[PDB]
């Protein structure tokens, strides 16, 4: 009776395609975004992958420049790094681009370098998360992708036929996202006779239970 | 994690008295009587990834007409024995339904498929029909809590989840068997444990992270 299916096919094809004045491909984004330079969760500490004590072990040489050396073999990239940056050696943009890219405590091993070193920070962009690049201008892509938040990144990561960041809608076409703005989102969505809302935060879940702090 | 939200959990989850549930159901009593395929909402609707679309309209048009060309895919095998069997009016046992996929491409199952024609056997082939399809259950059963959870809560007991919420009941899984509680034995543990709660906000179409209904 409702018929929402034909009222979401109906509401895709009201949109003008050709005249957006912004679209991005998803192969470019691929290539030029890894993954884990998108997902906010890279920005975290990386406590559930490695051995606690190791990575005590490595935060202190971290700190202090000496101290006994981690033996576990995850540790063996992290220890790289966290040597050269002692040593004051350098490490080439080849070195991170075949790095896991994600330092241990969260954040890039790339950024952490050129916090030390600002003079490589725009050669090593490419291999720091977004979150971690300076503020981009409106419009880019960099914008939107830095406004987007966890929802809207996983929906963009799986390719999803349409997702809402900020106010705008993206609409994917083919292998190409259409941008629009959201009082067209408004105006389409009644002339197909749909209401619509974003995905309800839930913090952690539990079955069908969303749960948070009292406060 | 600056608030702690597993510990919290693990806090809550260990100040029910298991033994003061309201009721309790065996995960494999639930399975014993409820094939999943008759709980799942999904089963419901018309099973159109199951099938190539030319053997469903083949499929439609032959049950409309009892003629014309059969479908051919090998999944449609068993579909096509029972559309036929309608056709020509041969009758088909509950052995056949227990032996059978239960659900029909196009939604719902054979067994009420089969009751609508022959509506004297709507009773006893209730046991291979779709937990919609029954008439609704007396307060207090198991069928009735099926029937009355809605989707996601469905499928939070499909997945066999640690806990889910099913209209103001909740549901605590321990070990092999799910203990019910009342809202105000949760709200009281819940409080004590420094946690807030809601279910899962309706979403009955979801494209990426937007939530589609229709204007009413």
């Amino acid at each position: 009776a409702d018929s929402l299916p034909e009222r979401i096919d109906l509401f895709v094809s009201l949109f003008d395609y050709n005249s957006a004045t912004t679209s991005y491909d998803i192969r470019s984004i691929q290539t030029d975004f890894p993954t884990r330079l998108l997902t906010p969760d890279s920005m975290l500490p990386q406590t559930s992958e490695y051995p606690l004590k190791d990575i005590q072990l490595l935060y202190k040489l971290a700190q202090s420049c000496t101290g006994k050396l981690p033996l576990s073999p995850l540790i063996t990239e992290p220890l790289v790094f966290t040597r050269s940056l002692c040593k004051g050696s350098s490490l080439s943009p080849r070195w991170f681009a075949r790095s896991g890219l994600i330092h241990p405590g969260g954040g890039t091993y790339a950024f952490r370098y050129a916090e030390k070193y600002p003079a490589q920070f725009a050669n090593l962009l490419p291999y720091m998360h977004i979150q971690e690049r300076p503020n981009a201008a409106e419009g880019t892509l960099l914008y939107h992708l830095q406004n987007m938040g966890e929802d809207a990144i996983n929906a963009l990561v799986s390719g999803a036929s349409m997702f809402g960041s900020g106010s705008d809608l993206w609409l994917r076409k083919g292998d190409i996202y259409y941008l629009f703005n959201e009082e067209t989102w408004l105006t389409n969505a009644n002339k197909a006779g749909l209401s619509y809302s974003l995905l309800s935060a839930c913090f952690i879940q539990r079955g069908n239970i969303c749960w948070d702090v009292e406060d």
